[PDB]
């Protein structure tokens, strides 16, 4: 209640189910666990600005001021993926501590930081994996020019990137430009619930000054030429020794025909091109899915013949953020249907219950995360099958422990997490088996964090935060797991 | 509320998806639609003596004394039947109304009032499919010798089949001996919901002095004889041209695994044994299937070499009551778990919900029948790969309108009733393609009738009986659609 | 005649159609090679003892007392695995030689003994699995209170198992803690043909005063309780590196349906449950196959919960003996059959000759060893899809050349036996390409051996043993195959 | 012993499994049943005078003088179908009795007597399919010129077919030019062991003068090339209706490869083209198989352009008499091996035993009858992929039971021919479920007959022949069995 069935344990997956080359890991993010979000001369990003203009936009009325203060502990979080034996740590740069103005002087207790984050990772025989731009664009850039709805991000974010390359690319060998930027559209200039919190006049956001049929669009336009044009940097001054990797890293949910019918499988890819085809056909083809051109026009900027070049082929590895699917269900174009959020250019409205009347699958706490782990092995096999069957790492995976949920009384007892985690990695098997050129599986949430618009309400950590206890690192059921998984000796 | 999604329009069966062989039909039962109880010398059968005896196990307090009145407007019913277009017709022959005291006399006027059905049936271009014992029993030989729990029940059975034989097999070519043993055995002896409502001491039925370990067992095992000898007697000596055939109906339920897992596999397997094999098996080898003698023993009775030859073999075609399907979840054997009804035999529990959280498919009406017209192609399939692949009629399928139920407020508009025989229809079509050798579809209700235990509150029928207006027969949705779909010529 | 067709050329594989962690080595055990079997403090074993006690129970009256000496020739034996380039070489601990009292105090000549073989293993760059109990038990257990058919054989188990840990734990890193379970319990408590010879009273053993309807599970279920409480110990102490695997070995034949018909299909099922399932359902989820429970009832000890807790995944990796294959025939319950041996409880026998007259495939020597390769595909296909697909070794494969077959004149020009060799090693690949986690193949035999109850006149040896030339090490034409296959450099 | 397991009882074909115009029937030929040799003016055959002048070439020194007499007895013969219920019955017209020297004046006492068959037959509602030739050459042209060795037979074959059509095809349908082309010519001309009974010098057989490499191929030729004009003068004279056909009934075997390797595969190949493709392969393309021409070259004649044309497509009906299979053994080209016989031409021998040691199949009675319904399921599934899926009927298939069997005492008990019938029913259900466009299958021997060179010792009847009762005719347990599955009306 609700009920929630656990795998049998021979159908547990072992690390031998992997080859010695399949890499395990775990992700954050800077303003989701940083926190001395004004330390050392960092300069306010967008989400600091968003939290304390209208901090009523966030659940339990809560920031990233501090977080799980990795600015200090970083050493702890080190020492977390160790226990667990983690082999790779995903985790991002902040913009704003870097260049506290945008743009102009490097913060250099900013690059210190990193850098003792980094040689740590490497002392512990951990790799690090580096997003650039996880939605932490400095307020600078947001006040001067509306960050990016205005292509002088263009430049300034090739700039930022090109100072990551300069000081960490000597030791960093894998990037992420940007990470999901669907979900940023959608999100911050959509619905608007996320910094900097725009929509459409009379909608409910913080301001309602946007437009949510043209801002996502806009501000994914110049994520993408942001992209192109560091990837184009990259490999022509960074990657002199061919050893380097740099992508984007997608949110993806899983996709399935609300009713068995012609028009809903339609509608599926329909789905399918606007949650993950928006950013990936870009990267790949150089151009975004036919199906959104014809459906969006003249609200989706058109890329110029050089443009669509830089972009095609311009990633080098493909991450994956999965959590849950949805069924997808057609929708008649109308004078009865009239797009009035970016979502509904789609003409597919994601169900979370089929046409049978059943959910897609258990949930796991949180609202939105509904557990349907073949979700992941079909957007995998289509990588493999429609898109090339790129390097493909699963960037994101996990669920949350919500806050007032009585079937979750213990905060390390989290069996249903380790529960979804094995089902999921096993998963990824499944689509290694057939074919599929998934690299790796980090699971989100090295450490309880900062989600977003819910605060600390939604703990996706593998690592609980203790809050009321100096924020003391300790694992979890599902962490205990992996060090065992991982074959970690003990003491 | 709840959520029933209906076939897209291009999916709907035609009759040409069948070929000019397939038999559309409907089905009813002598006690459900016949009344007059007691006229004309009919004796007192089990459901009377049950029903007058213990009125408040029956739901609406109702009971079979007049039902549609069928033994006075059958020729409304031959009517309905022409009005769809149906080709065939299935009823049953009331015993106690055939033999008044169950052996004996035959009463002339129960000889009179079934040759009138059939030969009204002929005259109408419509073949009679004709049930021999539909839970029928005549209390004269409950009261005797406690009917289906002795052996004597074997031979007067065989003397009542032949009554029919000899008076109704000029003009009748397909008979069914018994209908659902499973089904009248459980709820007749194990749970004593149904006539003579046996249960074991300390259960709630309306004569808890029996044994719900022993005696579903003791009665099946007499039907089987039964079945053996009528049919023994039949080729011998009634089917001299050829053309008859003889069978058995058997309730069916599909089955899935809850979770998937090997146990669950084979907790599957048993449920399929307990439900169908029980009766299917002895009828196709000659004995029970291996698993419930293995978790029964002793309290299933052995048959002799003799009475295996018999049965092995016994039916020329074989009757599918399908309605719904459930999850199989396993059940170990451990001294935690001790059967005392019958169904806890199979260790193997019936769940409406599987592993994952959802029902197996959406509520139809009453509380037991969920839609899920997959488990019947499964159910077909298993007859054609492991069985032999006989000729199967689906001698019953279909839903209840129930009383109280809000979302069905006019009787007649039944387009869910209509929509479920729709899909089940193209489930089968499914099984023919994929090698089944399925003859017929009968939609159990041609006409709404007394369902047992929950009275009229239940309505089956694809023809509204109008109890308020002289059980006048009226077309509902559906019914109207086997006109159009029958291509019955209109006025 | 027989008729034996060889692999053509191009279908003998070759190392490299296995990947290069795939392991190639030989087994042998210590009753069957070591002899010394009284020397330096060893105490007497149930096997020393039966031999001694009842000598016309071997067919050519001989036994373990010298066997092929390796308690003192061991160098031979290593530099027989080096000669062929295996990298791996399975052998067993005599219990009775490290506790002579099989309690109490440890000989430590014992431990030098294996000390030494370990090292020198080492030292020639080979891998030691280490069986800790191959029918070996120290004769003084079974005189104090029965050996396994008493509880108190589960505590000093562990405690033999512990001395193993603690004195070869820092280098031998596999472990099998028992061997061939079923073989055991049927042959030496059902049969009684092996030490200590037990069976029912008016049976023909060395000593008819057991019961073969009950020892056989008694012991069996010792073994697996001892086995929960030795991997118990070993995961909680000794395996603090995280780099060791314990597990068991299981013997497997592979089953075809007697006769294309789903008894034969259920019957083949039970005998993979009872040959198979009876010890490895156990270590997987913590309790005997469904079908045994079913059949075997009271006379099957029942698990605690804890007990079932701590077997369930108590395996690392799951080794298989396989030799041979039968056909599986179906035998009804009914009072004509009243099982008398624990093998009767499967009802299902063994058959060598199929439905059609033909026996499972070509005989390779001994009576009961018949060539089907295919059987241990299936069966490695079963480990996948139905266990998990657990890492598996084929700890033991091969055929013998038996003394008086005239078609086997020279005992070093075992053509037979490399061919057979080869076909298995082709069906692993087999299951390999298919998905079978199988980590190596064990050919059983690296030198010919004492084989129990026939003596030495069965030779399974890749290397034979000279008997009449003091027990001198010569390879066979097999052993020499191996050389090339391993391209060990020549001389 | 030989051990011969039946199919369970709901393997059993019934009728039902086949369309309403699949046919089932029987199957006899003129010298094997007639009898009347010289009655009425008929002429001596190739069979009169072999038996006359070598009667020691027949096992049991016996002739087809009387036969089951036949020509006296037909009605007892069509009485025999009638009440098995057969659809068809294949005979054969005797060239002898029609035209008694070969040429020239038509016997109307024989042509009075296949009238008066054929109007029984249609006159009980049994179709007549007519083989024209059934090895039944007239001695006279065997005298003349040789019969089917000189050119001669064409004409003259041409001119008996004229015979029969004009006489009898305003009744006859359905016709068959040749019968076993291949058994013919290799038996006849190769071994020697049928009449005329010719062989190569040196070899074993009544005339020692011809040559088993040449003479073969020399009468096979000539039966194509009188085929070839038989059907050209039908379809332009005697096809004005357009609702006859005429084919040719050839002999074939099922092949598989002796053992598994690419070697074998192509002998199977060799093995199928020789069998069957020898004559199939010319009414089809309008020339051999180019295995045989490559292997046999000059020694198989050539055909025109216009001759291939008239072959090509002569073929209404395929009739396949099936009986057994063998496995085909690679024979490598090579000093070593040089043919004598006209099979060593295939380069591939046959075998009755696998590679693995193992009979094909079990033994039905005779020695060359070895059981393997597979192989026809094989040899449809050819037709239909590779032949263009003509319509194929079994218009022979059957087994001996013979004189001397002791597990065969009772002749009318013939449990063993009903249970290889019924399995290789359901073989050709198996290839029609597959798309193969079989349209019958008759069982070889309506009635026990003269089995050629083994005489009367071998029974392949349906209905056994008292010879010692006046020829009386008794159905035996496989025709009551045809009884039953026809559904013939009960006296
Ligand atoms: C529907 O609400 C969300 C859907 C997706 C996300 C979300 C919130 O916030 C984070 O959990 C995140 O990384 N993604 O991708
Ligand atoms: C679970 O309750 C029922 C299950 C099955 C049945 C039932 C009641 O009564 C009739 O509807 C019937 O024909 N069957 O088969
Ligand atoms: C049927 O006789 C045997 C069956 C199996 C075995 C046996 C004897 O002794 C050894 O060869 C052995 O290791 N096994 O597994
Ligand atoms: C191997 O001996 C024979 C093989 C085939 C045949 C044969 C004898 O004689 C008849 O039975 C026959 O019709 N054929 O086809």
């Amino acid at each position: 209640g609700p009920v929630f069935t656990k795998l049998k344990p021979w159908q547990i997956p072992k690390r031998d189910w992997f080859d010695k080359d399949f890499l395990f890991g775990a992700s954050t993010s800077a303003y989701q666990i940083e926190g001395a979000w004004n330390e050392d001369g960092k300069g306010p990003s967008t989400w600091d600005h968003f939290c304390h203009t209208y901090p009523e936009r966030i659940s339990d009325m809560t920031n990233g001021d501090v977080a799980a203060n990795s600015y200090h502990l970083y050493e702890e979080d080190v020492k977390a993926l160790k226990d667990m034996g983690m082999k790779v740590y995903r985790f991002s740069i902040s913009w704003s501590r870097i260049l506290p103005d945008g743009t102009g002087k490097v913060n250099q207790a900013g690059i210190d930081y990193y850098n003792k984050l980094i040689n740590s990772l490497i002392d512990n025989d951990i790799v690090p994996y580096v997003t650039i731009w996880h939605w932490d664009t400095p307020q600078a850039l947001e006040d001067k020019y509306g960050g990016f709805l205005n292509r002088q991000i263009v430049d300034d974010y090739k700039q930022f990137a090109e100072v990551c390359f300069k000081n960490f690319g000597d030791r960093v060998k894998n990037w992420f430009t940007f990470n999901e930027p669907h979900t940023y559209c959608c999100f911050s200039y959509g619905e608007g619930i996320h910094a900097p919190g725009r929509c459409s006049p009379g909608m409910d956001c913080a301001v309602p000054e946007g437009d949510s049929l043209r801002e996502p669009y806009t501000a994914g336009h110049h994520i993408l030429l942001a992209h192109a044009e560091a990837v184009q940097l990259f490999k022509a001054r960074y990657n002199m020794h061919g050893d380097s990797k740099i992508g984007m890293a997608f949110d993806v949910m899983g996709y399935e025909p609300y009713q068995d019918s012609f028009l809903d499988d339609q509608a599926r890819e329909r789905s399918i091109d606007y949650n993950m085809g928006w950013f990936l056909e870009p990267v790949v083809r150089g151009d975004y899915p036919f199906s959104m051109r014809s459906l969006i026009g003249d609200r989706l900027p058109m890329f110029t013949k050089e443009e669509q070049e830089k972009l095609a082929s311009s990633c080098d590895i493909m991450g994956l953020n999965y959590y849950t699917s949805r069924f997808s269900k057609h929708v008649d174009m109308s004078p009865d249907f009239t797009p009035t959020l970016n979502t509904d250019d789609a003409y597919a409205s994601s169900e979370t219950t089929g046409s049978d009347g059943n959910d897609i699958g258990p949930i796991t706490g949180t609202y939105w995360i509904y557990m349907y782990p073949k979700g992941l092995t079909d957007l995998l096999l289509i990588m493999k099958e429609k898109y090339g069957n790129p390097p493909v790492f699963i960037t994101e995976n996990g669920i949350a422990d919500v806050e007032g949920d009585e079937s979750m009384p213990d905060p390390l007892d989290d069996w249903k997490r380790l529960d979804y985690l094995q089902r999921h990695i096993s998963a990824v098997k499944d689509a290694i088996d057939q074919g599929a050129d998934v690299r790796g599986h980090f699971t989100w949430g090295l450490i309880d964090n900062f989600e977003w618009s819910l605060g600390y309400s939604s703990r996706f950590g593998l690592v609980y935060i203790d809050k009321n206890d100096g924020n003391k690192r300790k694992l979890k059921k599902s962490a205990k797991w992996f060090s065992k998984f991982n074959s970690v000796p003990k003491p």
